[PDB]
């Protein structure tokens, strides 16, 4: 049982609270001093990596125990979680890993790459989402996994896109922070 | 003439929920300014920290501001009084009184309730929970907060963040509201 590192993946594209509750909620009830947010290396444009790394940067500063990692916008190539947290457990060799993921994302964990080398790698915490069934039922054939309610805020990264996109407030959605370099960068307008 | 956005509400503390919903209010209904009033003095904390926090919590926000006339005015808050108040204060505008939906159903017991659609038009927002049932109706995005889980998480040192503004943690922390 060594010390607690979560981890976050994702496009981030933008990031926004409903993210940032959920890494919050899970850093407390399981007493993780850090958690690492991972941004997604490069049909829908996705938005350039150093934007997504520095809005998710932002988003993040304020918060005592959030930090950001460009492992895998440095990597290149495809984003796969067992070559992330291949990185972090080099990186952080003395530490456990808790890889963060929402409802909607847990119930693909199937299809991604080498999907049974994650549970050698870190233990899994499967948060809640508005629309979403929250379930460990799929892998029950397979404490790797522990499934989490965080407060429902029914936020995606599409509706904030889509409201940028019509000049639709994003306020209280995203950071301030995130709002700002959206409007500044003219992100998805 | 002005079409002012009318929220009030205790704010003890305001959280993303009531900014999110007076946002999509002005956004819908293009008003030019959103007004949140705290009302005056179940220990509600002091109205000076009240009103002090929807000041930080709006900062940001370019279209909204905080009255203090139902602090200043003293007593009991009744709508009907802080609306005459804002009559007056901006004669030339249309008011709209947002208010959610757990707020709407209790609307008819409210001090003098008929007289309120004589100076305003009412916006009911939806809010998760509760049941959405000179009215219009507007759907906002569904934060599932309360000022009450809020004060209680504060009080068991459980995170309040990404839930109010970052500004309002820092203050419930540096003044030890809820603690
Ligand atoms: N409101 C909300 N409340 C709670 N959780 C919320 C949320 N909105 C999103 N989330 C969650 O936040 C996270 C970030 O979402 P988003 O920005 O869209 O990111 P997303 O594209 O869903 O990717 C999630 C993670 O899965 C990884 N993945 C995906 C596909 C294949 C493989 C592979 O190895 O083959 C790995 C990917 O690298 C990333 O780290 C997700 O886990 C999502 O479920
Ligand atoms: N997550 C959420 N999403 C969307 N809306 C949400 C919400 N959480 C609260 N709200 C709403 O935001 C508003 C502020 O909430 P909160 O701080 O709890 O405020 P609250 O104490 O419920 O009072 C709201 C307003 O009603 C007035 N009132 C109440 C009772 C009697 C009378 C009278 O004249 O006799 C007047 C009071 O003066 C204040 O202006 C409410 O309308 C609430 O429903």
């Amino acid at each position: 049982e060594r010390r607690r590192l979560g981890v976050m993946g994702g496009t981030f594209d933008p990031i926004h609270n409903g993210h940032l509750v959920a890494a919050s909620e899970v850093a407390d009830r399981f007493a993780l001093d850090e958690v690492i947010f991972v941004p997604t290396g490069q049909g829908r444009k996705v938005s350039p990596a150093e934007h997504r790394y520095l809005m998710t940067v932002i988003a993040t500063a304020s918060n005592p125990r959030f930090t950001v990692s460009r492992a895998d916008i440095d990597r290149g190539g495809a984003t796969y979680t067992v070559d992330t947290l291949t990185d972090l457990r080099t990186a952080h060799p003395d530490a456990d890993l808790y890889f963060i993921t929402g409802a909607d994302a847990l119930a693909s964990i199937l299809s991604w790459e080498n999907w049974e080398q994650l549970f050698t790698l870190a233990k899994f915490i499967g948060v809640s989402r508005p629309g979403y069934e929250l379930s460990s039922d799929h892998i029950a054939h397979a404490d790797g996994l522990s499934l989490v309610e965080v407060p429902a805020l029914a936020i995606s990264s599409t509706d904030c896109r889509i409201r940028a996109g019509q000049a639709r407030p994003i306020w209280y959605l995203v950071p301030d922070g995130v709002v700002q370099y959206v409007a500044k960068h003219r992100l998805y307008s």
